[PDB]
């Protein structure tokens, strides 16, 4: 609908703003800067990861034997990034669409429910779980820093299967959510629980960067990281998330389903995967 400075004066319908070239809405576009009426009264990782990709790449999540059906949604998904502008909105397109690609090939590997004769293959039953299934432990190591609630549990939930209190209290704290009194929060709500997987995705740690970081070409190893055979590629992504027990020992089949998501995800997007993609050859970093 048109309005303003070229329709009369024309005021918009359901008090929608007048944009400055005459056109009726409510963006920023319409209501902001220019905006003729209606202004107060009466672009970000969704341009590179479609409601339709993100649904065909998270194919098999809403199969009724997947425990979390239902819960891992789009809207959640963009709602999350939206608090880290920087997740798929740093470096060039290609940059983007494979920080995006990266990021959920190793969530989906988080949470996968997939099998060898899986339809469609082991690559589309990412995002199954959002809970560590019979966990052996609450993970409480108790400090100072972070104390265990009492009757909390810090097992494993979310897309990077968020676990230890030591952890939750972090993540919580950087997204404005008090995890380590409500952990269960990353099990009961999908915007959290994506909040926490980008969280860790984007924050460095210890002696490791951020996955952000390696998967956008701002890192560069150290001399140790180079003794260590840990260049830069979704390899030392793997590292950074579970290296400890996956690294360094050759072929590795937990490695491997991590590199199948990538590559099915990153085929959708168009994109080239890169190198480097394994971590059967580098030191753990812990």
């Amino acid at each position: 609908e048109q309005c303003g400075a070229q329709a009369g004066g024309a005021r918009c319908p359901n008090c929608l703003c007048c944009s400055r070239w005459g056109w009726c809405g409510t963006t920023s576009d319409f209501c902001g800067d220019g905006c003729q009426s209606q202004c107060s009264g009466c672009d970000g990782v969704g341009s590179i990861v479609p409601r339709d990709l993100f649904e065909r790449l998270l194919l098999h999540r809403n199969d009724g034997a997947c425990p979390a059906r239902g819960f891992y949604t789009y809207e959640a998904f963009l709602a999350a990034a939206a608090a880290f502008p920087a997740f798929g909105g740093t470096g060039n397109t290609e940059t983007r669409k494979r920080e995006v690609a990266a990021f959920l090939g190793q969530t989906s590997h988080e949470t996968t429910g997939g099998w060898p004769t899986a339809p469609d293959g082991p690559f589309s039953w990412g995002y199954c779980f959002k809970q560590e299934q019979n966990p052996p432990s609450d993970y409480c190591q108790p400090s100072p820093e972070w104390p265990c609630a009492p009757g909390r549990k810090y097992y494993g939930r979310g897309p990077i299967q968020l676990s230890f209190n030591f952890n939750y209290g972090p993540a919580g704290r950087a997204i404005g959510v008090d995890l380590l009194s409500n952990p269960d929060l990353v099990a009961t709500d999908a915007t959290v629980s994506f909040k926490t997987a980008l969280w860790f995705w984007m924050t460095p740690q210890g002696n490791k960067p951020s996955s952000h970081d390696v998967i956008t070409g701002r890192w560069a190893p150290s001399p140790a990281d180079a003794a260590a055979g840990r260049a830069p590629g979704y390899g030392v992504i793997t590292n950074i998330v579970n290296g400890g027990l996956e690294c360094g020992h050759g072929p590795d089949d937990r490695v491997a389903n991590r590199i199948g998501f990538y590559q099915r995800y990153c085929g959708a997007f168009g994109i080239g995967t890169g190198g480097n993609l394994d971590c059967y050859n580098q030191r753990p970093f812990n």
